[PDB]
Parts: C-alpha cells; structure tokens; sequence
C-alpha cells in the first residue's frame, strides 16, 4: 500500500508497522481526577499503548453562544457539559503523569488555542485534531508549528476542505495521519463508508491513515485494518454502566482486547499479491493438480486423441493437465494401458 | 466498487447483496451419512443458507498414483482418505434432498468428470471448482458445458493461469465468481493475502469476488468483506471434537453466527465515499465548527487584524473559520466587545 511512517514517541506507525490503536478517555470521566485515573488503570491493564485525552478550555474554546446549543448525543448546551468535564491544567498534568507511569504513551485533543499552548507546556508527543477542528486552520496553524506529528480527523470535511489543513501542515513540515471518521454518536454501520479511507490516501500519498470510529463495536476498525489501516481510535471506559454521552461507543477492556488481537491477525493478513507463490501450499498442488492418463486401452501405433486421454490426479505425471490437448495427434510408441499415466515413452 | 451479480438458485450473490457464506461440509462427514446429517441439523439451526459438499468419484478422480501420495494435513494417502470418506450416488442425494428439506441450498464439487456427471443429473443450481482442479480445464469445459454459474477457487493459481479458466467459462456463456484462496491446512495469517482479491477482481472486471479460507477464525474473512467479498467459504462442522483433516479450520454454529453478524456490519460499512455528506453530522457541524470572535475590545474605525480577531465554538456566527483572514482590514463599524461574534454590521 505504501511505506509512510513516523513515530508517537518510541512508537513507530504506518502501513508497514502493528496498527495503533488509541484509547479516547475523552470526558469521559466526567471531570473527577479519581475517575480518569480507574480508567486509565482499566487501559493499561488490556495492554493499551496510548491513552488520549481532550483538553478543554471552556473560555478559550466557546462563545456566549456555546451556552444556547445542545449535541446530538446529550440535552444540555455543549457549554454546560464542557464546564462539568474539564479538568483544570494542574489535574490534566497529573492525568499525564500518571499515564506515563504506566508506560503508555499521553497525546490530547485540544480544542482552543489556549488548550494547544498548555499541551505544548507539557511537551506532548504527538497532537491529534478533532473533526470539529479540522477546518479551524488557524489552530491547525498554530498546533503545526509545535513541531509534533499531528493525528487530523477529517470527519464533516470534504477532501477539499481538508487539503488547506494539510498544506499548512506540510509548510510545518510536520508528519501526519489522517482518521477517516463519522462524527455521529454513535455511528451507525451503513454510514462508516470505509471506502472513505482510500479516497483519502489517494488525494494525499504522504499522510498515515487509519479510522475514528464512534459505532457500537469493533467491526469498523476490523475492517479498517483489512484496508491498510494504521491508527485505530475508539472511546474507552473501565466499564460500560458510566454515565457520559461518548459512553455508549465505547470500547472496555476485553473489547479492546479483542480489537487488538482482531488488528494483529489483519495486520498479517491484508495486502500483499495474488501470484505470490507460498511455499506451504507446495504439498497440496503436488497431489490435487491433475496428469494426462490413459482413457481407454491404447495399442501400439495408434493415436493419442481426446477420446482415449483424460486427466486424473496426482500431480507428478510426465504431461500436465496444462498439456493435455498437446498429446492430440501423437502415436502410442507401445500398448498403454487404461488408466495409466501418458509416459514420455509412450510417444513416437 | 461493482455491480456484478447472478442467482444460484433464488439467492442474488455479488457487491450489492448480502454477503454470502459457504458452510462446506466437504469430508468433514468422514462418509456418514448420519454424521453428514447431524452437521446440516447443525448448519440450518445456525442460520445457515448454503451447504457445500465434496463429490469424491475415487477410480475417476487418482489413477494408482494417487495410493502413493500424503496430503500435507494427513499421514495416510490422498486414495485412502477420499475412499473412507467418499459417498456413494446413493447416499449424496440423500443428502442433497436433506439439506433442501431444511430449507438450504445444496451446491458441490466435483473432482471428477464423473462426479460432474453425476452433479449434474442431480440438477444442482451452481457448481464449485476447488483450487486443485482451477486448471484442470477439461474439468472446467465439462463443468461450465452444464450452464449454471460457477464458483471458481484460485489458489496455487497465477492470474495468467486463472485466464484460461476464465476464457473457457465466459465461452459457455455461464456467470462466474472468482474466490481468492491459500490452500494449507491450517492457513497463517501472513500467507493470506487479502490483496489478492483486488489483483482479481483487476484481472477480470465481470467476476464476483470472494474469499475461501482454511485460518483458524473469522478474521480474514471479515477483512474480505470490508474489502468487497460477496461470497465466504469456510469448512463447517457441529461440533470442533469431530475427526478429520479439515476439521481445525472449520466453522462452528457459533462462529459460523459471528461470521454472519460480522459480515453484515461490514456489508453496511465498506465503500462509499469520504466526500458523502451525511445528514445524521448536522447537529455537530452546528456546535463544533468554529466563529470569528473578537479576541479584544475593538474600537469603532480601528482596523481588524489577526491580532484583535480569533476563532471560537459554535458554528453559528456571522463569519465562518473559513472567511477568517478576509476580515483583516475590514473596519470596525461601531465598537465590538471582547468575545463577542464578529457580526455582518460590526464592519464598514
Ligand atoms: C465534535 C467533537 O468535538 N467531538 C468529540 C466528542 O468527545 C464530543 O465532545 C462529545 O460527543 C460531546 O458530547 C470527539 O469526538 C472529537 C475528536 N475527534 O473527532 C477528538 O477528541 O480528537
Ligand atoms: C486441494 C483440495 O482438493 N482441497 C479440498 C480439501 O477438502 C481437502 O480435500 C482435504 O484437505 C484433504 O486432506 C478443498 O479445500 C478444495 C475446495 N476448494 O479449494 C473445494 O472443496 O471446493
């Protein structure tokens, strides 16, 4: 598919290396420190690499107008739930610390210039931009200019849209990702359109691709992996009964398990040729192919047609199924014998 | 990514339609008819809509060469285990009438010109080429002569050599699909090659696609749907204790339901494009995309620039994001607030 690679940290992504998956904690701790800290817990322990917070600035982030306007998934103003989910700077410090004493890797989402500037404070390794963000090109700007790598989700943006994203990025000289995404909580399958992921790679050959993903389970990303996928994003929680508007999509733990092991095998699995020759089938094609036997009694001079071969297995006979009609014509240098393989010696 | 389709018997198979899954019986009957049975009690109650069997004629099928040979999934001789497993004319219609007796439909393969005979005199809806005999094209002339569609398996195959096959099908003038296959018994992941299945569906742009798998799970042929397979084949038992050479890689009724849900899911989600605005992203457009605000007090007659101007949630202000950098210059027409939207009357 491609070889276009960088590195979150220690960690290598990109076509040729294990699919990342990213564990979005989001909001959803619902703003206690405590509760960040079981999830963050609940991440590691399935054996999560990277755990991505959202840093929200409600000042920075939001108009008086933020205050009149209600998501799809809650019935509160955006404001109101931003306000109960934030962390402040020093818990979302202590947020990094902690995840980065579990040896797994902190990234965030920031969602304001301010938000961007703190993340900078902490010296993040990698950015990503929400889908909301991604036609904010002054913070994409201003992010492009930290000298990370950004992870961009294109969700609600048209591949022109997303092109002024990109050259400002490219100007940086930042590496980047783009998530292919459906920014509907949750996502239905019928309007994941995974195709979205190759109309993005082929109008942007430098960029690592992989999905965002807020459907019910994990066969989204699944099948995202099987088209070359690199960077898998899901919502996580510690378990299912936490109250949050971006619980319901959520993976837990085993589900995060699964989808790592379902990524692993799909890793292995995807690309590749048709015409590849695979030792191990070697065995197979020596009994299964068919050779040209005898059909009937053939004496001594007569001639070889259609009506006195055929083709039986094994494979290890002097002519091929692939030469029978070769033999039409030929004289039967002796009696052969029905059913027996055609020999070299069988012919003038 | 197409339109191809055909019918075996009242089921449409191609890109546009479920997702089909072939639950392949095979030998895993070891040559009961009781055990066969018990296996398609165990495929209908599963949701199954198709049975394939293995059509083993053994005097048509090996010459005595055949008695000398192991298959790379045994230890005894290919001639043995299709002799101990193989059902009489007799037995195999008993088991094509049971299988349509639970509602399913009955296909096969045929190793033989013999077993092709005797499948046709069945009157069997369509006809599967395993990938020993994918150039056997006498095999296939004799089989497409019958005029019902084909399922052709490709492994061990190049797709020059799969070109002749498919020449000599599109001569009868029957619809065909093309299934991409490794034949080890188990198969690795790393030796699938879900690739394979775009260079086919190159090669030969009228075929319907699909994959035949002998892995351990339903992770390749998940990957396959998301890719646009249209038909899935896996062997199938009742129950994983049975003996047999196929048994590891068979489908259960468990699994064999998993696969079903799984390729549903990606039947909704695979294809489409990234560009598709989808109606159900509205509400988070509305309150995600980012306004011109003032980012200080402006005085009525001074000048907006990229210093007194940000951008904010939500997305309804007069100026969008995108129009930022078009304010620059503008004049302040009366004074405007800190963080107050810039509004269409707020400039000269
Ligand atoms: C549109 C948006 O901002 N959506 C984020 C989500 O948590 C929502 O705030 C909750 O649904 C609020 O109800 C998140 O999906 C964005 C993202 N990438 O898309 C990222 O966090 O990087
Ligand atoms: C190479 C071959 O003939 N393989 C068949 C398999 O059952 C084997 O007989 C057992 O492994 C014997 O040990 C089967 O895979 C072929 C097929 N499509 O490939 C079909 O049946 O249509």
């Amino acid at each position: 598919q491609n070889n276009n690679e960088f590195k979150i940290g220690n960690r290598s992504v990109g076509y040729n290396h294990e699919p990342l998956i990213i564990c979005e904690i989001g909001i959803n701790h619902e703003g206690s420190l405590k509760t960040a800290f079981e999830m963050v817990d609940a991440a590691y322990n399935a054996g999560a690499e990277v755990v991505k917070h959202q840093t929200h600035i409600v000042e920075d982030e939001m108009s008086d107008e933020a205050k009149q306007v209600i998501p799809g998934n809650a019935d509160v103003s955006i404001y109101e739930i931003m306000e109960r989910c934030a962390l402040n700077e020093e818990d979302e410090i202590k947020l990094k610390e902690y995840v980065e004493s579990k040896g797994m890797i902190f990234i965030s989402t920031p969602f304001s210039r301010a938000a961007a500037l703190r993340l900078q404070r902490m010296d993040i390794p990698a950015y990503k931009i929400g889908s909301g963000e991604c036609n904010n090109y002054p913070l994409i700007k201003l992010v492009a200019s930290f000298g990370k790598p950004i992870i961009l989700s294109t969700g609600m943006n048209s591949i022109e849209s997303i092109k002024k994203s990109v050259e400002i990025i490219r100007e940086a000289g930042v590496p980047y990702a783009l998530l292919h995404c459906t920014n509907i909580y949750p996502t239905p399958y019928e309007d994941v359109r995974l195709g979205g992921m190759n109309d993005l790679s082929e109008a942007f050959p430098d960029a690592i691709i992989g999905l965002s993903d807020h459907t019910l389970d994990n066969y989204a990303c699944l099948g995202a992996v099987a088209l070359g996928g690199s960077i898998l994003e899901r919502h996580f929680t510690d378990r299912m009964d936490r109250p949050g508007p971006d619980i319901v999509c959520s993976m837990n733990p085993d589900t995060f398990k699964e989808l790592k092991q379902g990524a692993h095998a799909l890793k292995l699995a995807r690309g590749g040729k048709k015409d590849t020759i695979i030792a191990g089938e070697k065995p197979t094609k020596d009994f299964a192919f068919a050779s040209v036997v005898a059909d009937k009694d053939i004496k001594k001079g007569e001639l070889l047609s259609g009506d006195n071969l055929w083709v039986k297995r094994p494979g290890n006979g002097d002519f091929s199924v692939n030469e029978y009609e070769t033999l039409f014509g030929k004289v039967a240098a002796c009696n052969i014998r029905k059913g027996a393989q055609i020999k070299k010696t069988d012919i003038e």
